[PDB]
């Protein structure tokens, strides 16, 4: 199968996939939670900052990626031709507690989709202090992977700022254009076989009712598994014939299901990798986000749980071309309710090739995020880095009784370390 370019239509209006439309509904209130907006929130500190070559950088990445010039108009998506060049908002702060206090507005904004740009980057000067750069930037135009994809080389521009890259022969606009991702056979009638055996999301204790809250606010809780264990759990992973994502979706599981009303329950997995259709397409930015749904059922031992975790992995991974927000509508109509949700997410950047993202030695140097998903309380992301599998637990702090997350993730933790130093629990 050829690849379809249009570069005459490069600037026409296109559709949003499934996953855009559910962001876009997702700023209203729901059945899971109040209205969102979808960002990406990093603040960096660069130690003597140089505003015009980090200038430079930003406006090529602009330039290079159609979907930086993306807008949402008219319920459809557009790459906008001309945008005027960005000049980075630079403010003057004299201590730490100032730039907190604009770290704390910049990283709640509310990115207009409707009106160009959809992003923003602004740097704060602190006296005798490194320089913060705060970056937003929207799922709704850019997954996961786009954005280690663009980090990365901003990251790698700033450090090299002379080196040019050719233009990418490939666009996202015609990607969702081409004939693949038009074509539902069986994958739709197996979902439908089996809509009896999927359980509810974890039934987590809750402070309040989802949906009185009126303006979600994120947190954040981050670690790392250090790569001696990392490459040990792994080994041992193979050797228990599970993939290394299955593991710490057992793990984590494990944890959940001691906090949950009832012990089984259903996760949502969030991937990116994407279809093949032109050989340079794991280099562009834009939304390949699949969704889909993976049941928990605990057996007897954790290892037959898990094992039977990656069974289910490996055959719902064949039908992915129905997403499981189509499979919650299926759900929802068979038990004649209004809406099934899944809150409770497993986000996985493994395997993409993006080794040494957010490096240790990066002059670009991460020191606080955070991340919004509309209907989501709580938000598992991992990727590997340097050898090292770090992961971050992205929630609604009000949602949940206090100290609750905080001691989950302590457990998570510290279950992750001792499976990757004893051999008991396998
Ligand atoms: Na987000």
């Amino acid at each position: 199968q050829p690849f379809v370019h249009s570069p005459e239509d490069r600037y026409q209006p296109f559709a949003l996939t499934d996953v855009q439309q559910a962001y876009l509904v997702g700023r209203q209130p729901g059945f899971a939670l109040g209205g969102v907006g979808s960002h990406f929130f990093v603040e960096f500190e660069i130690a003597d900052l140089d505003l015009t070559r980090l200038e430079t950088v930003w406006n090529r990445l602009i330039a290079r990626h159609d979907m930086l010039r993306a807008i949402v108009r008219d319920g459809q998506q557009q790459v906008l031709e001309q945008t005027p060049p960005w000049v980075i908002p630079a403010h003057t702060l004299h201590t730490p507690e100032e730039a907190l206090r604009v770290r704390e507005k910049l990283a709640h904004q509310v990115l207009n989709p409707e009106v160009w740009p959809v992003f923003d980057l602004q740097v704060g000067y602190v006296d005798g202090m490194p320089a913060r750069l705060w970056l937003c930037l929207d799922n709704l135009l850019l997954d996961g992977l786009s954005m280690q994809i663009l980090l990365a080389e901003l990251e790698h521009g700033y450090r090299y700022p002379q080196q040019l890259l050719p233009p990418l022969p490939v666009t996202f606009r015609d990607y969702l254009q081409q004939p693949s991702l038009q074509s539902n056979p069986d994958s739709l009638a197996w979902w439908q076989a089996q809509l009896d055996d999927i359980p509810p999301a974890p039934a987590l204790p809750l402070r309040c009712l989802p949906q009185e809250v009126e303006t979600p606010r994120f947190a954040r809780l981050n670690g790392a598994l250090d790569s001696t264990r990392w490459h040990r759990l792994k080994k041992r992973a193979a050797d228990a014939h599970l993939t290394p994502s299955a593991v710490l979706l057992s793990v984590w599981s494990t944890v959940l299901s001691a906090w949950s009303a009832q012990p089984e329950f259903t996760l949502n997995l969030t991937l990116f990798d994407r279809r093949p259709l032109h050989p340079q397409i794991n280099q562009i930015l834009g939304d390949f986000t699949s969704l889909m749904l993976l049941s928990w059922h605990p057996g007897e031992s954790w290892l037959h749980s898990a094992q039977s975790l990656q069974q289910r992995l490996s055959q719902n991974l064949n039908h992915r071309d129905v997403s499981a927000i189509r499979v919650m509508r299926q759900l929802a109509q068979r038990q004649n309710v209004p809406a099934v949700p899944m809150p409770v997410v497993f986000t996985s950047a493994l395997g993409f090739e993006q080794d040494n993202f957010l490096a240790r030695r990066n002059l670009l140097k991460p020191v606080w995020g955070i991340s919004q998903t509309p209907q989501v309380w709580l938000d598992h992301q991992i990727y590997e880095s340097e050898g090292e599998l770090r992961f971050n637990w992205d929630f609604v702090a009000a949602l949940f009784p206090a100290g609750q997350v905080e001691r989950q993730f302590e457990q998570y933790c510290a279950l992750l370390n001792r499976m990757a130093e004893d051999e008991s629990g396998w």
